[PDB]
């Protein structure tokens, strides 16, 4: 076999997808003296604009004869291996990989690999900042806006990748120095018709040939398929190798029975972000990054926008933008362990996508919760507890109802449990508008 010298010259290479990921695949092959073919089911993918002239392209459908003539099919993670054209190619013995597989074959530095339903971007970015604080030339990517292949460089000393279940499904050569599944929550049902354990099985690939597995002590679906083993290091809220310690208003990160940092030294807030910080510290430790610089990064990291982000703290009221919470599991992570001295003013709503909101109910009793429900499916959210709920069409209308009612001690939390597209371009615009209105009203 080729060994570490995968060579694609002379091969008929077919890329599916003209988003940024597929374009990064085009660039990869061109750099190696291979002109691939590309296809996309969209009639006019934006990425068409960026193709060289010599790359043959087919848009508006998949081209079956191109697939069946291929020596190698590179499938963007947005097309299911179950698509009948790809299943037909597989049944013919044609090799199907994805961008992360091509990346793993060529990477010449250790890889930290991060997947999970919620928290991937925060943990990935934070491990990256831990590496930067150590002076390491780290390459951070894998999100849709920074495809892994663009990171490849002999100057890179460490890679930190956010990986989706879809990318993992086509990846066989990953040998992570440290890997985590942060959590597994019901999500992506369309792509996993056999349910939660099928979705999990895709994520479990991340641990294959990983040197260290960083597992979530609070989520058994993050354990390796045959259970915990000698590679496993855990993070959790109450216990685990990395966990949280709370005493009389103070909270500390704790590692192997030793407090390591008072969270007042951090810029992140929220239980879920603290467990993200624990996961990141575990991954950094396992990768060999110096503990002292990793702690320093925990004190400087601002966090990403829209991830339990404090956008205003004024007159004793914390206004928190958790617009990244586009599903029930994410909002559950925001509400679990939430500390509010006064009243929680919780903003829910948008396009709920026919989700079951039942899991949120257990968090909404008690005398100190008010709901402000908006968007397409606002009525379904108010139904969780009508007596403490208001319903408006828009987020602005909801915020104008709650603003005259807040008192010192209160929290205003936008963790909507829904997609934003009924009223916003995306969840970032929703969070930015929440931030603007909090500054106007708070
Ligand atoms: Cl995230
Ligand atoms: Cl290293
Ligand atoms: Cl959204
Ligand atoms: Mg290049
Ligand atoms: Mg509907
Ligand atoms: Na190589």
């Amino acid at each position: 076999g080729p060994g570490s010298m995968a060579d694609y010259q002379g091969k008929n290479v077919v890329i599916i997808g003209l988003g940024l990921t597929g374009l990064s695949c085009v660039d990869f092959f061109l750099a190696r003296g291979v002109t691939p073919r590309v296809m996309d089911t969209r009639m006019t993918p934006p990425g068409l604009d960026k193709l060289p002239e010599a790359v043959e392209r087919h848009t508006g459908s998949l081209n079956d004869e191109w697939l069946m003539a291929a020596d190698l099919i590179v499938a963007s993670p947005g097309i299911a291996l179950a698509h009948p054209s790809l299943s037909a190619a597989a049944d013919a013995g044609i090799e199907i990989v994805g961008d992360i597989e091509l990346f793993c074959r060529e990477a010449q530095a250790p890889i930290v690999a991060i997947t999970g339903s919620n928290g991937k971007s925060t943990v990935t970015t934070l491990v990256g900042e831990m590496a930067k604080a150590a002076g390491v030339n780290v390459g951070v990517g894998g999100n849709i806006g920074l495809p892994a292949l663009m990171l490849l460089d002999d100057e890179c000393e460490l890679y930190v990748l956010e990986l989706s279940s879809f990318q993992l499904e086509t990846t066989s050569s990953l040998q992570a120095v440290a890997a985590t599944i942060l959590n597994v929550t019901e999500d992506h049902m369309d792509r996993y018709p056999f349910g939660l354990q099928q979705y999990r099985a895709a994520k479990l690939r991340i641990y294959e040939n990983a040197k260290v597995c960083v597992v979530n002590a609070d989520d058994a679906l993050t354990m390796p398929i045959r259970g915990a083993d000698e590679r496993c290091v855990s993070f959790g809220v109450n216990m685990g190798d990395y966990h949280l310690n709370h005493q009389q208003g103070e909270t500390w990160l704790r590692v192997k029975g030793e407090k390591v940092l008072n969270v007042k030294e951090m810029k992140l807030s929220g239980q879920h972000n603290y467990t993200n910080a624990l996961a990141a510290l575990a991954l950094a430790d396992a990768a060999g990054l110096p503990r002292a610089s990793s702690l320093k990064a925990l004190t400087t990291f601002t966090g990403l926008p829209h991830r339990f982000e404090v956008v205003l703290e004024h007159n004793g009221v914390r206004w928190i933008n958790d617009s990244k919470a586009t599903n029930v599991g994410s909002t559950e992570a925001a509400l679990n362990g939430l500390h509010v001295d006064g009243t929680l003013h919780l903003l829910l709503g948008g396009d709920g996508k026919s989700a079951d909101f039942s899991p949120l109910a257990r968090y909404l009793n008690g005398d100190n919760v008010r709901l402000y429900c908006f968007g397409r499916d606002g009525a379904q959210l108010a139904a969780l507890r009508p007596e403490v709920a208001e319903q408006t069409e828009t987020m602005e209308q909801a915020m104008r109802l709650l603003a005259p009612r807040v008192q010192p001690g209160d929290m205003v939390l936008l963790s909507p449990a829904c997609a934003s597209l009924d009223q916003f371009k995306n969840f970032e615009q929703r969070g930015n508008e929440f931030a603007r209105l909090a500054k106007e009203l708070g």
